[PDB]
């Protein structure tokens, strides 16, 4: 934790604040917001920050003493008075907390408020901020992220509907982290998707971004691990059945003599009985601009296989999974410069979807390929996608017609999620009966 007693840099907000002394600790910042057992420091490190990235909310107040203009990055703007029209503090903060916890209650057990610091939002933050020790909600076990003064009791994101404080925040100013310049200037140097249209939110947008860059784009690690809150565990799981059906398959179909495996340094073979040669190429995960083949790379002969590995055009004998960084889910996070950043048990930024990069390929189409003995140890099925010997001979046995179902159920749970599946131009199923 931050120690309350580490220097706050206070030049980025002398302009809201004329006069404030230079030497400034956290204690004494904390106390001039009107603030004052487990919540050891309002504002945290870096460090803590990444750990906690599913809970980041950047957040800018801009003045016109006069209304203020509070925006968020999720795009909302509220305008309390001392998009939405001026209202009071007291129905403002019911509107904040409704947001937060309709936006966090999926992603995460606390709020970050991501800053890039000038003074009105750190002193807006007692009209709709409440602290004090841990606590747990009112009615079930999670910490309490909220506060009722109607009822002096605390909830959870899940629980606090007809709330009217935020408990317990967390915040980080990203101007401590050592930059030279305004926010505009430091965002635009790695992102064109976001604007400036002189909103508090495109400010509050701007700062979660560059803070996202900062520590997930030009810095990666890869051995913080996060907490499950979804279908991790069966997209996982899914992703790797897909990976063996649709390898296993694509050999058996063009019997390539070599498959070039381009990715992980610690990919292990996703088809062990298959006679091809098998070779290994390491990458890791691009996490800024997908890597151009030319520097990756006789990967003509046979097939690539590309499980993740981002490129901006695919060779045209390949097998391809990539993320789509459009995808809605609670898992995939908004990123830097259209990219995204999905985390399950690590976080991934990713370079943004691009379809000409698939230009020499086409959509791989849903099979079912199995060659498994028709032995059991429901409705009939009938497909003409469960590529089995015995659907060939007119019926499909029972254990084929479970294990379809199975796989289409990770099939769809995989696309769900996010992932798209590519492949080289002859591939055709019936090559398989
Ligand atoms: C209703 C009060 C009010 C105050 S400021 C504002 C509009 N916001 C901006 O001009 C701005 C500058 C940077 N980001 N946003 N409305
Ligand atoms: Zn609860
Ligand atoms: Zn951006
Ligand atoms: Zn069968």
């Amino acid at each position: 934790h931050l120690s309350v007693d580490t220097k706050f840099k206070t030049e980025g907000l002398c302009v809201d604040i004329p006069g404030i002394p230079k030497d400034m600790t956290y204690r004494r910042l904390i106390s001039m917001m009107g603030f004052k057992n487990g919540y050891p420091n309002m504002f945290i490190t870096r460090e803590e920050a990444i750990r906690h990235v599913r809970a980041w909310i950047g957040f800018d107040v801009e003045g016109c003493n006069l209304p203020l203009q509070l925006g968020f990055s999720t795009g909302v703007n509220l305008v309390a008075v001392p998009m939405y029209k001026g209202l009071p503090w007291n129905v403002v903060r019911i509107k904040i907390v409704q947001m937060l916890s309709d936006t966090l209650k999926n992603l995460s057990d606390r709020v970050v408020f991501v800053l890039w610091a000038h003074g009105f939002e750190l002193t807006s933050m007692k009209y709709f901020v409440k602290i004090g020790p841990e606590r747990t909600c009112c009615l079930c076990d999670r910490r309490a992220t909220c506060f009722s003064t109607a009822s002096d009791t605390y909830a959870c994101w899940h629980h606090s509907i007809g709330f009217d404080y935020v408990y317990n925040p967390f915040m980080i100013d990203v101007q401590q982290w050592g930059f030279t310049g305004n926010l505009q200037s430091n965002h635009d140097l790695y992102c064109q998707v976001h604007g400036n249209a002189h909103v508090a939110s495109c400010d509050a947008i701007m700062t979660r971004c560059l803070a996202v860059h900062e520590c997930f784009v030009k810095r990666v690690d890869w051995t913080i691990e996060y907490p499950i809150i979804g279908d991790e565990l069966k997209i996982n799981a899914a992703c790797r059945k897909v990976q063996h059906m649709v390898v296993k398959a694509a050999l058996l179909a063009d019997k390539f003599p070599v498959l070039h495996d381009i990715g992980n340094p610690k990919a292990i073979k996703c088809v062990p009985q298959a006679d091809v040669e098998w070779k290994f190429y390491d990458a890791q995960p691009c996490s800024d601009k997908a890597y151009k083949i030319e520097e990756l790379f006789k990967f003509t002969d046979g097939v690539c296989l590309f499980w993740n590995c981002n490129v901006d055009r695919y060779p045209a004998n390949s097998i391809v999974c990539r993320f789509d960084t459009r995808v809605l889910s609670n898992l995939n996070l908004p990123g830097c410069d259209g990219g995204s950043l999905y985390v399950n048990k690590h976080a991934f930024h990713t370079p943004a979807f691009d379809k000409s990069a698939f230009v020499n390929l086409k959509q791989l189409p849903f099979f079912y390929y199995s060659d498994s003995p028709c032995e059991s140890h429901y409705v009939p099925l009938k497909s003409a996608t469960c590529i089995t010997r015995c659907n060939l001979g007119g019926a499909v046995c029972r254990h084929h017609a479970n294990e379809y179902r199975l796989y289409l159920d990770a099939y769809n749970m995989m696309i769900s999620a996010g992932f798209s599946l590519w492949v080289y131009k002859q591939f055709d199923t019936y090559n398989l009966w």
